[PDB]
């Protein structure tokens, strides 16, 4: 089932929303980018002032507090990469909006314990709620939540990987019950309410996506 | 050795061929964005109206055909997912011609009777046969058809995985074994006849390509 | 700890610096796109005349003299494929430079004495040091060399997998100790003074990398 109500900027159209469009997808792939390199100058250029974030080992965060957290995880010996996996764009010309949709494998690296060492790689979508500055032209994200769809525990040598029990397992939603139960062993606790690729938040998440191209304030907080 | 008799226009150029090579890109992506969301309206969006693809499971399908079996099979369950890998653009524009060059990971989660849950990934390669409306100026793929690289069985709890058969295997070309001896487990016919990184089909494919970016007519039905 | 000591255009942005950064990201991707699929004459148009590159298994080479060197081991069933995985630019106007940075996995197809299949899978970045002719405006690489992040065994049945030693690691810089490995297995001669995820060689990437994008040459050659 479609989970669009309607139609927007997406494909082709005029060189200034072709150019758009390129604008904001690059705005997306800041974050594999900058973050996965710790270039944070270059990551905090992706986002408004009052930007905020939503990961699962963080829940929202307003992005400085989101940078400081993760300079700590990184002096910590947190290893989170990113493969982005495809980009396109939801514009909507007249509201100065836009949403950014970037495919990603979320790909975290981990230890059990000479120690067993995984990734843990979930397939996912970071959507980009992006606004342009109507004096500068300027695109700037000001909110980032994921789909989460599919993950998977990886060995790294080939032969040894970690065990995780049903019970583990069964608090997170399907979709990331192994990258959340593996950020839990690191002490995080984890947001438990992220859409997947199924059920009640993700038809919240479109909504939230379609007021912000319609020009609304959206409501991305979803424990209050 | 070099399978490209010619050179198209493929990086730099004018504006304007920058802008046609942009807009081309973003219809390869929009296979693995729109179609692993089910966002159908999108999906649709990418194709003219004549248009036909080819999969391993379908074969070759007009492509609102292709939309319905896509939708009854996310219905019985079949969950295939892209990751997009690299997408550039030879661009003919005196023709009104492109080929889009997409390589991709095709990423498809099974399971086999606790059931072994495992993913079948390929890498791949979509070659999007687009066209240029010369009213409005907008893009079009006409066909999709891809190149099949290698295959690999990937265990989801990094411990156990499904075993297939020599002689299960053998029926496939190389480059799509996996995915193709997978796939008739779920009952679907596989089409036998698509290209891979060497041989008769690969020339032919190459073939079609500089067919197309010539302006012709192509021959990509190779059944009759 | 941030790497970069300035900013430079990465987003947003003129149209021409929009499509500045649109160019040089396609030449970035010409190399997963155009050296997996043999498309030589393609591949050699990313590079200005004098180019040089550098990896793993070739150390520093002469485009021209890597080409030679590639077509060699494609015919000796090398099989070493790309997946692109994010990329972005950062642009000196005035200097007619550019840095492109694309985030990729190098993906190798090995064999084990029936033999054991597998896969080393090591997510890079790539940077290409690119310039702009102030004749054509067009954008060409000078040189290419990576960082390497992290590596692994990829088991292509999901069984069977091959062994390393701890010695046979130790000699390799961490994040691409399975590639070094394997490919040392074929006969090549790795470099050991790649730069990686820390330490010196990070930092000095980083200088040359600046320096590049301030106009002066750059000191790549690390071996004298
Ligand atoms: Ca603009
Ligand atoms: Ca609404
Ligand atoms: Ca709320
Ligand atoms: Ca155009
Ligand atoms: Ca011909
Ligand atoms: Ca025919
Ligand atoms: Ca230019
Ligand atoms: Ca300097
Ligand atoms: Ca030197
Ligand atoms: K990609």
């Amino acid at each position: 089932l479609d989970p669009h109500s309607k139609c927007y900027s997406h494909i082709n159209g005029s060189a200034e929303e072709l150019l758009d469009r390129l604008a904001v997808s690059e705005l997306c792939k800041g974050w594999p980018v900058y973050r996965d390199a710790s270039e944070w100058k270059n990551y905090r250029s992706l986002f408004t002032e009052d930007a905020t974030v939503w990961t699962t080992w963080s829940g929202p965060r307003p992005v400085d507090e989101f940078i400081t957290i993760s300079k700590a995880g990184k002096e910590q010996g947190v290893f989170i990469m990113h493969r982005e996996c495809g980009t396109l764009v939801e514009l909507s010309p007249q509201q100065g909006r836009a949403i950014g949709k970037m495919k990603a494998t979320i790909t975290q690296r981990f230890s059990f314990p000479d120690a067993i060492e995984f990734d843990v790689d979930c397939d996912c979508r970071f959507i980009f709620f992006c606004e342009k500055d109507t004096a500068s032209g300027a695109w700037k994200a000001k909110y980032v939540k994921l789909f989460y769809e599919k993950d998977k525990v990886v060995s790294v040598d080939g032969h040894q990987a970690p065990k995780f029990t049903k019970d583990e397992l069964a608090k997170y939603p399907q979709g990331y019950r192994y990258l959340g139960a593996a950020q839990a062993r690191l002490g995080y606790d984890i947001d438990l309410q992220l859409p997947t690729s199924s059920g009640q938040l993700w038809d919240r998440m479109y909504g939230e996506m379609e007021n912000w191209l319609g020009g609304n304030k959206v409501d991305l907080f979803w424990e209050h």
